[PDB]
This record gives C-alpha cells, sequence and structure tokens, in this order.
C-alpha cells in the first residue's frame, strides 16, 4: 500500500529501524537509508518525535538526520528548515562543538531526547521516506 | 470529479487553502498539504501566480513551496527547477539571508508578490496536487 513492507505509517511518511544492519557511523547510516530510497529521520514536530521514539528500543541510541554544518548550525539531511523552538534536546544538550551529529536516546525517569555526539561513533538509526 | 471536494481546478492541478488548522509554520504547512497527498504550491508561470492569488484573501499572507536550502539557493518542495527569470518577488525581496521560507501577500496599490520570512512564523498556506 502507502508504505513498503514492514515500514510504519505516520503522517505523510513511512518509518523503519533497519534491525539487521549492524551499528554504523552517521554517514554509513545515511548511506544505508538511501539504499532503501530513504533518509535518516527529519523530526519537525512533537508528533514525529513521539511516533519515531514509539518504535525504538529504550536500551538503544539512534542517529537522526540532524548535523552541525558549522558551529551549532543544525541542518536536516533533506535540508528542510531547522526550528530551534521545535526541538527535543536532552537537558545539557547540545554539549560540545566537536559533536557534529545527533542521536535520540532514552534517559531513565526523563524520556526520549536528542544528544550531540561524534559522527564516527557507531549507533543504531531510523529511516523515513514519503508514502505513495 | 477532476478535483476533490472544495478544491479548485487550474490546468492540470487542483488548489486548496486549508481551513482545518487556521495558521502554521512552513514545515507544518508542508506536512498538512502532504497528508492530503498534496504539497505547498509550486509556481511555474504568471498564470499559476494569478490563479493561486485569485483564490486568496488580500488581508492574509500564505506560505508557498519555496525555501532557501543554503545561501539564497531557492528550492521547490516538488524538486522542479527554480528559474530566477520566472519569479514574482515583491520589490526589495528576497530581503535577507535570515528569511529562508517564502510567503505570497498583497501590497496595497501594488498587487500580490513573494516575500522571504522566518520559517518559524505561522502563516496560512495553499496546497496543490495533480488532478484526477
Ligand atoms: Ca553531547
Ligand atoms: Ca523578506
Amino acid at each position: 500500500s502507502m508504505c513498503p513492507k514492514d515500514w510504519k505509517l505516520f503522517g505523510s511518511h513511512c518509518y523503519l529501524v533497519p534491525t539487521v544492519f549492524s551499528s554504523a557511523s552517521w554517514n554509513k547510516s545515511e548511506e544505508n537509508c538511501s539504499r532503501m530510497g530513504a533518509h535518516l529521520v527529519v523530526i519537525h514536530s512533537q508528533e514525529e518525535q513521539d511516533f519515531i521514539t514509539g518504535i525504538l528500543d529504550i536500551h538503544a541510541a539512534y542517529f537522526i538526520g540532524l548535523w552541525d554544518t558549522g558551529h551549532r548550525q543544525w541542518q536536516w539531511v533533506d535540508q528542510t528548515p531547522y526550528e530551534e523552538s521545535v526541538t527535543f534536546w536532552h537537558n545539557g544538550e547540545p554539549s560540545s562543538d566537536n559533536e557534529k551529529c545527533v542521536t535520540v536516546y532514552y534517559r531513565r525517569n526523563i524520556g526520549w531526547g536528542w544528544n550531540d555526539i561524534s559522527c564516527n561513533l557507531k549507533q543504531k538509526s531510523v529511516c523515513q521516506m514519503k508514502k505513495i
């Protein structure tokens, strides 16, 4: 139908956690999403943050398609506008101008939130594409 | 039957000013269009500019599917080419490298034209889709 097999529908998009694809760098995660005709997730709303985290394992951290093009100059992989006022950074994040890639992970007794980390650290990931 | 109920036909497209939400940011405006299998209007001619502005309230500003991905690098939401020679900018627009999203609005005694504004500001919107 609107989404490929095992992809999950929310809004105009289809989402997948590539499970078998072993942990990888941010670039290799993006490259794997694009092999499926998808991108790392672009999280524009509370609804999208809530939906995407709804399909993740609380014991794992996941690359999202947000990266720092300069000095806290955050850009989505699809180049759609970054709005600092509709973000989900954990308390104390972002933390370091040396951390240029973004992960989403669960903090005990807090919930899901973004963390800036090294682009070279291997993490799980989640992909999105438009439906049909 | 060439357009869904409440939509308006022009050439090979159907147009709608959404009503269910009364204003929203550029990203949310685009997602709302996409959920109807549409996108923010992509304007490729004088005739399109005139038809789209014809169905608008002169007292309101409306997001269109044009935004700056870099430094004055304008892109359409449907990836069709941007052509500087066929644009409808108001005098003195685009005004600033801080305004990455595009609205159409009516200037008293001048007429309709495009204006670059902050992507986070809430505006009305116009959606477009291929006819049936
Ligand atoms: Ca950090
Ligand atoms: Ca402007």
